[PDB]
């Protein structure tokens, strides 16, 4: 038992991290087979920050303007193309540490591990969720651009995030590994701000199910609710709407605990009204929204 | 900017994990050079665990009584011995993935990363503190025994923990890699409980410094205090006494922010007395005590491995 914010083992991603340099700009790249993926803004200079013309800046580069370093080895760039906001450097060596991998674009509420890297070297690993406003609450200093987010369900590494920038409110924005941003953001230093954030309702319920599995029942009540009445109350606390999809997804946790999803929704309504009265759930004094139903079942008995 | 609970990158340790089976018991081993380390209680049946005689049980065993698997490869066991509560299994082959490593014993209050494993397969990594009562608040299921805890200093892995058991309260107990328990526990199926725990004062202060550095500042104030004064408050609230050593360890963060430790203790004093006035610090409603001063400086300066 016990319940912890738990990341995937990072070894399969550590073997893929490299340094990419262009002009005076150094950031992280991701080395899979014979390709290195990195944010295209590596090719920008001081004035290219506001309104860069990427197609114009790239056409002015040759393969030999890109310095790629895997530890001590200098990889040789033989090819370069752009896909959306991601630059792809072909190299003469395929990475011998390349794992089974795939690229997936996740939805708001999904969780992944982040391997924070500086100068192509890993610094640490932690768990994040894609917020409903398409940002992540990360830990990223200058030089962390090119750091990736991933899941490792069953020895295959699914890459879902590459880090591009920090927005003025201290939250983080990036792309899938095909270079398409999550949310309405662009790789320009023009004024940008995230939408108002909301609490991931389905994840809060999954964590309440986790608390019950780990033998906590103090927050339950004899009440139930309609899905509609639940959504009318929840949205008054900036909670995401709960859909029939979300209800279906909680089915197995419902079955294991014998508490119906709409009975647990009644428990959540009460917690939102009363708070915790000096108690904690699974070690938190807040309702936690960065554990998915899949996360809860993976970690729990 | 931003501040998260962050583990060390685990790859150097994933390359050392193997599966050890003896009879019906499977659990995890650590394979370093030509030795596999695991808990001695692998050699016990359920009946044995009630009142085990490890000396006597172990001599009755032989090398071929121990199945050691590194992925889809059997290792050949050529020797077996016991050091305290750890079994050492000498094998015919050195781990070609052995990193630069030391065995280290940590102090209460210090943090480390756990690589949770099952059947010799790394499953997850998370950051823990050795509690003042010598338990860790882990996440472990059946089969997790032999999972290890570690730090990284430059390119050297310092192994500090091997998982042995869950206590009735949901918290976890284990040894260093020389087989000495952390806390007053024994490897036997018997009634054991965690001492009442306390809050790691110097870690809470480090976390308030991380809050300030990330622009969380409401809890600050014009006041200051003394060790004596604060410590009488600490004692009252089940906090560790704050030593002059703790105040010296926080020097960097007191500098880099222009808050003095007793300045910051005055903020913490008010928080324990008054509460958080329904606010949060770094997205917590609790005073968080599993970040060391080193953890805060490492994360707010970008130290790499
Ligand atoms: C890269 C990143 O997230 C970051 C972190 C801290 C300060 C600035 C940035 C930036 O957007 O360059
Ligand atoms: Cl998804
Ligand atoms: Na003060």
């Amino acid at each position: 038992s016990g319940f912890r914010k738990m990341a995937f083992p990072s070894g399969k991603v550590e073997g893929c991290m490299v340094q990419v340099t262009c002009g005076t700009t150094t950031l992280n790249g991701l080395w899979l087979d014979d390709v290195v993926y990195c944010p295209r803004h590596v090719i920008c200079t001081s004035e290219d920050m506001l309104n860069p013309n990427y197609e114009d800046l790239l056409i002015r580069k040759s393969n030999h303007n890109f310095l790629v370093q895997a530890g001590n080895v200098q990889l040789r760039v033989i090819g370069h193309s752009m896909q959306n906001c991601v630059l792809k450097l072909k190299v003469d060596t395929a990475n011998p540490k390349t794992p089974k991998y795939k690229f997936v674009r996740i939805q708001p509420g999904q969780t992944f591990s982040v391997l924070a890297c500086y100068n192509g070297s890993p610094s640490g690993v932690y768990q994040c969720a894609m917020r409903p406003n398409f940002t992540i609450k990360g830990s990223f200093l200058n030089g962390s651009c090119g750091s990736v987010g991933f899941n490792i369900d069953y020895d295959c590494v699914s890459f879902c995030y590459m880090h591009h920038m920090e927005l003025p409110t201290g939250v983080h924005a990036g792309t899938d590994l095909e270079g398409n941003f999550y949310g309405p953001f662009v790789d320009r230093q023009t004024a940008q701000a995230a939408g108002t954030d909301t609490t991931i309702t389905v994840n809060v319920l999954a964590w309440l199910y986790a608390a019950v599995i780990n033998g906590d029942r103090w927050f339950l009540n004899r009440f139930t609710t309609t899905l509609n009445d639940f959504n009318l109350v929840a949205m008054k606390y900036n909670y995401e709407p709960l859909t029939q999809d979300h209800v279906d997804i909680l089915g197995p946790l419902s079955a294991q605990t014998g508490i119906a999803v709409l009975d647990m929704c009644a428990s959540l309504k009460e917690l939102l009204q009363n708070g915790m009265n000096g108690r904690t759930i699974l070690g938190s004094a807040l309702l936690e929204d960065e554990f998915t139903p899949f996360d809860v079942v993976r970690q729990c008995s």
